[PDB]
């Protein structure tokens, strides 16, 4: 999918995590977020459509999605241990990263 | 080593997993698979040897290895919780991803 | 930060881990190491300043940080389970990888 639709997916699943009731729901949401972030890593965001795929700006963009992938992993590790509240709290900081990426690259 | 050699190492450790009985064996084989996949991630596969290093095709190649690494991680997580049967089933799916990448870029 | 500064952060936190008392300190140092490795993926070593950002040499450089990141992940997973001694042993092997990367690219 294109970058904007991947970003929609990330936001939708953040809402899911915020309102989630059990560890299975959080883990499902976070797995969908990981897939969307990995797919967005192959995309070009609107702000960088005037940059080449191997420009420093596009390399920095892809590293930004690596960073997000590791933050998703932290929440997912919490959810695998049954720590639903701690995973939701970790997802609070995912929202910060996602919002900043939206503002930076749209 | 060679990209082709790394694909071979992935398959040898996949068989090792499928014939395993305890979680430590599966973890060992998955760790070797992770190392092979990271070593292959920096390669130029045969199909892409005529393309610029800056080509989008090479970026998609490397992000495909990131997808494989996260699948390896999920199998490793299952093994590190002693769920050796679930880990073996996840590694049967890894056979698909690994050999699909092999066949895509050879 | 530039590349040498990130590598300094990695080494300072390896020392913190080597001397650490409890899991909280180990985990904090390991999360700083992860952030430094990811940030270093956006840097360029001086001797590679004349190469394409997607050149095989620069790919090798960034993937070397991916190798470090997955080793950091293993140590951080151990630390999150209270396995302080195992995390410190894994950090001792992190030092070898860090120093090899340093020697290769400085
Ligand atoms: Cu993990």
């Amino acid at each position: 999918a294109d970058w904007e639709d991947n970003m929609e997916t990330l936001n939708d699943n953040l809402k899911v995590i915020e309102k989630a009731d059990n560890a299975a729901q959080v883990k499902d949401a976070l797995t969908k977020m990981r897939a969307a972030a990995l797919d967005a890593k192959k995309a070009t965001p609107p702000k960088l459509e005037d940059k080449s795929p191997a420009s420093p700006e596009m390399i920095d963009f892809r590293v930004g999605f690596d960073i997000l992938l590791w933050q998703i992993h932290d929440a997912l590790c919490l959810a695998n241990e049954g720590k639903v509240k701690e995973a939701q709290a970790a997802a609070e900081q995912l929202k910060t990263t996602v919002n900043a990426h939206w503002q930076k690259y749209r």
